[PDB]
């Protein structure tokens, strides 16, 4: 009870959502807990989209604490863009609260169907200062600085379906969320959460790659030819033209990622990036990994990365710790 916690419920084991509240009143919202962006969103009650109607929505004549900003912006994500103004108020998470500069969405039309379709009402962002809109503060770093908190770092323990529940603590590591060594990895860069490893998946290997841990992506992106070199020759099957691999769970030939520094190493077995579709044959399977090039070849970890392992995020040391998370409890 010592550090704050947020619990992390899963959906379905592809997503987990997190709940925090705005306004003085304590306003619920359900948000995606998202380590690859920086800015905090919640639907309006001024929202004039159908989406809106789904949500919960944010009041802000009911909060006292309601400050006017009303600077129009306008956020382009990967999967969709959501449209409004910024405004200030008490942003509640767990058991702490601080003045926060969010934004009030009035449009959600692009952020269709994907909005509708899911259960969360805003997303809620835990990158760094610079990778933000109308450059905020990361809401931990803002916590410290008031003295909320005595570690400005958040630690993700993700949620497994039908066995455990997840959590997201902010001001210090627990020891019950991990076993074995927790090494750390310091960030190339102030933006992303971002470290350098070094990748490789059977013969192909791709040295000082820079992996992004990316809570707010269900999946696992590689440099497209690094996955056609170790797409070859497994006995995994395209779906015609569309983006996804498939083949049957019981694969040997499915390879293992390892990511090595001199800090530490970090694997990913297929168990972890295999998702389950038919239960034909024996067992039919998706990969749940995508080929994405950037101008810097990047692997992005996302989910299926953090259910193996418990993250620690390190503001103040601007580094990334990884450790093997607990089985059970
Ligand atoms: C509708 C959500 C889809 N979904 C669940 C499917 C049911 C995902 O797992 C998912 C979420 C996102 C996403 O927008 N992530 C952003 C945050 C976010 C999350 C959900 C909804 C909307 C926004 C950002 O945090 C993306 N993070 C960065 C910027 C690092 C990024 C950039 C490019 C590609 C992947 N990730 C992106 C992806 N992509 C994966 C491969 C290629 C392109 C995009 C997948």
């Amino acid at each position: 009870s010592s550090n704050d916690n947020i619990e992390l419920v899963d959906f379905q084991n592809i997503m987990f959502y997190g709940d925090a509240e705005v306004g003085d009143n304590q306003q619920p919202f359900t948000f995606i807990l998202d380590t690859g962006s920086a800015n905090l969103w919640v639907p309006s009650v001024k929202c004039t989209t159908a989406g809106c109607l789904t949500k919960h929505l944010y009041d802000s004549s009911k909060s006292r604490t309601y400050e006017k900003d009303g600077t129009k912006v306008e956020m382009n994500y990967v999967s969709g863009t959501v449209s409004g103004f910024f405004s200030k108020d008490l942003v509640t998470v767990g058991n702490l609260s601080l003045p926060y500069k969010f934004i009030e969405v009035i449009d959600t039309n692009g952020f269709e169907p994907t909005y509708t379709a899911s259960t969360f009402d805003g997303i809620l962002g835990l990158g760094w200062k610079d990778l933000s809109i109308g450059s905020v503060d990361p809401i931990v770093v803002e916590l410290k600085n008031q003295n909320k908190i005595e570690n400005a770092l958040f630690t993700f323990y993700l949620p497994v379906h039908d066995k455990h529940t997840g959590f997201l603590t902010i001001g210090g590591i627990e020891e019950r969320f991990y076993e074995g060594p927790l090494t750390y990895e310091k960030l190339n860069h102030d933006l992303y959460w971002q470290i350098t490893l070094d990748a490789h998946v059977g013969n192909i290997s791709l040295e000082k790659a820079n992996c992004i841990v990316d809570s707010g992506t269900s999946a696992i992106t590689v440099p497209t030819d690094f996955l056609n070199k170790m797409l070859q020759n497994l006995d995994v099957i395209k779906v015609p033209f569309l983006p996804f691999y498939v083949t049957l769970c019981n694969n040997s030939k499915l390879p293992t990622f390892e990511f090595t520094s001199e800090n530490g190493k970090y694997t990913l077995e297929p168990e972890y990036y295999l998702q389950h579709i038919e239960d034909v044959g024996p067992g039919l399977c998706m990969l749940n990994i995508i080929g994405l090039d950037f101008p810097v070849p990047t692997f992005i970890l996302g989910d299926p990365f953090m259910r193996k392992y418990f993250t620690v995020f390190d503001y103040d040391n601007h580094s990334v710790g990884i450790a093997l998370a607990k089985k059970n409890l």
